[PDB]
DNA sequence: CCGACCGCGCATCAGC
DNA sequence: GCTGATGCGC
DNA sequence: GTCGG
């Protein structure tokens, strides 16, 4: 919050050129210089003190200049008053509904929650639940839910098979007292890069988790990810608790030290290690460090044994998960 | 300059 | 059906 | 939009 009314306009940039502009790159550009300039030790005092910083160039040097003079910004001003751009932002809030789906959308004359509504025969399925749950996607999760959550899901996991091994990650493995969602990292021994020694292994225990009404939704379903809808049970006469999103990943269980990096983020955090890797000549995904040839083709495997390994191979100092916040 | 910008699972569609 | 590109979300 | 070379 240091200099939070800087890190809010470059963000609400960085949403414009996604949803409206779908300059992906600029987008980017716009989420970096959020990042670095929200780590900043000092509350910035001018637009050239924060082009110091990298990811922070000239246009947006000038920027921090305007708004550090007047509060705001002409053209986020003028971004908020066209109705064409704030229809497209809104509608992109609904979970499925991206900038392309937004923009033919609003071409329908549909723009409003009440449009959505009453046009759900126009939605997909994930989209569908996206606006059912629209209100509760958009409120975040205490700490304090996440701990009964992870309680449930473990024991659920347990239950269905005691060699699973369930790991919350996400914000929640960074320390945050509060998380958009759930994330949760699933390996069984019968899962490697070798074989699928077992079949339906992500569906048995989505199967468990539905069985106690966990979870709730289905948004999409395939043989390793899971991405759907959880809520926590309620007390007699207690309110329910919102309804909230939940992703399952399953991962090769020889594989999860470069899955359980992959799946705690933060998604800058992962951008800018596997751009440095790339620097270094190797590249990084969910499962696997490998070297890049010459040529540029990635070679086979390194072995790895901690999360610490990863960060050594690209000569990174480690850094605990709750230090890759950004 | 100017090319590169992380990497990939699932849904959905076009074209064969 | 299949492959491949695209959208969208992680 | 920014940066490396
Ligand atoms: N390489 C790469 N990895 C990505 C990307 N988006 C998400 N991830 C990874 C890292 C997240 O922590 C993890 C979960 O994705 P997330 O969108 O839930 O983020 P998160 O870190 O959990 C948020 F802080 P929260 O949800 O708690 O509010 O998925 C991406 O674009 N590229
Ligand atoms: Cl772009
Ligand atoms: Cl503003
Ligand atoms: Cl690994
Ligand atoms: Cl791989
Ligand atoms: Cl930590
Ligand atoms: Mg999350
Ligand atoms: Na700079
Ligand atoms: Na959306
Ligand atoms: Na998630």
């Amino acid at each position: 919050t240091l200099n939070g009314g800087i890190t809010d306009m470059l963000t609400e940039l960085a949403n414009f050129e996604k949803n409206v502009s779908q300059a992906i790159h600029k987008y980017n550009a716009y989420r970096k210089a959020a990042s670095v300039i929200a780590k900043y030790p000092h509350k910035i005092k001018s637009g050239a003190e924060a082009k110091k910083l990298p990811g922070v160039g000239t246009k947006i040097a000038e920027k921090i200049d305007e708004f550090l003079a007047t509060g705001k910004l002409r053209k986020l001003e003028k971004i908020r008053q066209d109705d064409t751009s704030s229809s497209i932002n809104f509608l992109t809030r609904v979970s499925g509904i991206g900038p392309s789906a937004a923009r033919k959308f609003v071409d329908e004359g549909i723009k409003t929650l009440e449009d959505l509504r009453k046009n759900e025969d126009k939605l997909n399925h994930h989209q569908r639940i996206g606006l059912k749950y629209f209100g509760d996607f958009e409120k975040r999760i205490p700490r304090e839910e996440m701990l009964q959550m992870q309680d449930i899901v473990l024991n659920e996991v347990k239950k269905v098979d005691s060699e699973y091994i369930a790991t919350v990650c996400g914000s929640f493995r960074r320390g945050a007292e509060s998380s958009g969602d759930m994330d949760v990292l699933l390996t069984h021994p019968s899962f490697t890069s070798e074989s699928t020694k077992q079949p339906k292994l992500l569906h048995q225990v989505v199967e468990q988790l539905q069985k106690v009404h966990f979870i709730t939704d289905t948004l999409s379903k395939g043989e390793t990810k899971f991405m759907g809808v959880c809520q926590l049970p309620s007390k007699n006469d207690e309110k329910e608790y919102p309804h909230r999103r939940i992703d399952i990943r399953l991962i090769p269980k020889d594989q999860y030290y470069c899955g359980v990096l992959y799946f705690t983020g933060s998604d800058i955090f992962n951008k800018n290690m596997r751009a440095h890797a790339l620097e270094k000549g190797f590249t990084i995904n969910e499962y696997t460090i490998r070297p890049l040839g010459v040529t540029g083709v990635a070679g086979e495997p390194l072995p790895v044994d901690s999360e610490k390994d990863i960060f050594d191979y690209i000569q990174w100092k480690y850094r605990e998960p709750k230090d890759r916040s950004e």
